[PDB]
């Protein structure tokens, strides 16, 4: 028997967790004894792309970090992603719950937890490209673990961005300049897409603080094809997210050195950590 | 007698010309006879919808075009109070879009550079005026006669204020981007250089004799990708960037292609101008 090996006839759906426009993440319950004792597990699965969940499966088996969700197999007939299930769910659904709970020191804490998975999955020469609030899964009040790793890429030895062209459904409110102007994707894009994942973070992701809702307030909610160009635009001209309610200055700059326009200006997240760390001692 | 003043009783609504998201351009018979002997016209009004206010530039739009006379530009005939309509004369030929298709026996070079000549004349014009048109497009391209055109529609028709180079846009949902120059997709302003750019993309379509597989935005999505969704603008500024064009049509001579590249300089300032246009056509010509 391998232990990674999820056998269909056991996989039992509870329901659904997410969706995208190509598939879906499920809460099942591997229930080999058919007695509902069995573990519960998310399980990624495509609509009835291949070749992309393979992929993502194979980067996800290979990372092993304490800020990253567990990889524990696949269901093969058409392939399935078996992960941890966290039953806290994305900080979207929890922050807005548990605002008494997590105060400015246990956010600190997540953002430091958050830089140290994003730096584990650097220093292995992958983007991740779509850091947010929504894929941030909470373990535990003290711990937060990254939980998607759909549109994660190798950077190839020697370069220092993937080039992409499957852009429809991109994250464009978390995306940085180098990003909407040109499809390049830096570890130094992560960095910035932190910083609005920080922002998220810090106004307990409340809708109407959102990195989209704030940024249409700053460039109109109209536009429709054209919200793009106006956002690069604002971006251009020296205009960011505003500090959040409550949000220490200094706080603030972390999160302002994450948006710098070049990339090669932008702080590391070893930087973050240090910064951070210095403001819990 | 106001004979610029059409009684709705008298308007016969024939059918639809043209529609966009806030108003149509509708084939009606001025009949005030009832013996189907009246005019017919074409009626610019608005959907029952309005607001943010269509209502007002629709009334901008009529008396931009009454104050307009000239050979290249369609004939205002007046108005119908009841939500107010434009009343147009009707050119029973349409736009380049419907008729070039059918025609390209009749139309030759020689032709496509005299309708160039005076699509130029009748934007010169424009400018003269201190108007940027915005929307210069062959389907807004109507043929009177084989020997004539007129630029047919106004909509999107702005003034540039005295002692100002452009006019800058808030209302930007509904840009006909293949058409749009770097300025106009980056920061929605406006100069008479950017209907120089429009124009040489109007020229292209001309030379094409408007066939949907050679469409300015046919051509540009193969360069840049048909998938992309709201990413279409950015990947476009970024091919105009790399200076990337539309290809020399099919037939098109390059002294032709190389008037049409220079109304597609990336800064306005080093675009040709119309006045220098209509001087290269008629160099052309001789
Ligand atoms: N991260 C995070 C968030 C997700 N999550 C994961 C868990 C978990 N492991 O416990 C979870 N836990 C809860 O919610 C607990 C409160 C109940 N949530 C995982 C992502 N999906 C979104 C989504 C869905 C499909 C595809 C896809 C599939 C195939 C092809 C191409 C795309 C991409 C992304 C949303 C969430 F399910
Ligand atoms: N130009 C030109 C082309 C048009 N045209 C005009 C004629 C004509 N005069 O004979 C015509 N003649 C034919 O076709 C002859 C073959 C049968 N065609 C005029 C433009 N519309 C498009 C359109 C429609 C509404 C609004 C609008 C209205 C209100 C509020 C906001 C927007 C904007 C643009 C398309 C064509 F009707």
């Amino acid at each position: 028997v391998d232990p990674t090996h999820f056998e269909k006839r056991f996989l039992k759906r509870i329901r659904d967790l997410g969706e995208g426009h190509f598939g879906k993440v499920e809460l099942c319950r591997y229930d080999p004894e058919g007695d509902n004792t069995g573990e519960q597990v998310a399980v990624k699965s495509l609509k009835p792309h291949i070749a992309d969940l393979k992929k993502e499966i194979e980067i996800l088996r290979n990372l092993y970090h304490e800020n990253i969700v567990k990889y524990k197999g696949i269901c093969t007939e058409g392939i399935k992603l078996i992960m941890e299930f966290l039953p806290s769910g994305s900080l979207k659904e929890y922050l807005p719950k548990n605002k008494n709970k997590i105060n400015l020191k246990q956010q600190l804490k997540y953002a430091v937890q958050i830089c140290k998975g994003m730096d584990y999955l650097g220093s292995r020469q992958y983007v991740h490209r779509d850091l947010a609030a929504r894929n941030v899964l909470v373990e535990s009040e003290h711990q937060v673990k990254i939980g998607d790793f759909g549109l994660t890429k190798a950077i190839e030895t020697d370069k220092e961005y993937y080039t992409v062209k499957d852009d429809r459904d991109s994250p464009v409110f978390w995306y940085a300049p180098e990003c909407l102007m040109q499809s390049k994707f830096y570890i130094a894009s992560d960095v910035w897409s932190f910083g609005v994942t920080l922002h998220e973070l810090l106004t307990y992701c409340d809708s109407d603080s959102s990195p989209m809702a704030l940024f249409l307030k700053m460039i109109g909610p109209t536009h429709g094809q054209m919200t793009v160009t106006r956002l690069v635009n604002t971006l251009k001209e020296g205009k960011r997210l505003p500090c959040p309610p409550n949000c220490p200055d200094e706080v603030y700059q972390l999160m302002r050195k994450c948006w710098e326009f070049q990339p090669s200006n932008r702080t590391s997240f070893q930087n973050l950590i240090e910064g951070f760390e210095a403001l819990l001692k």
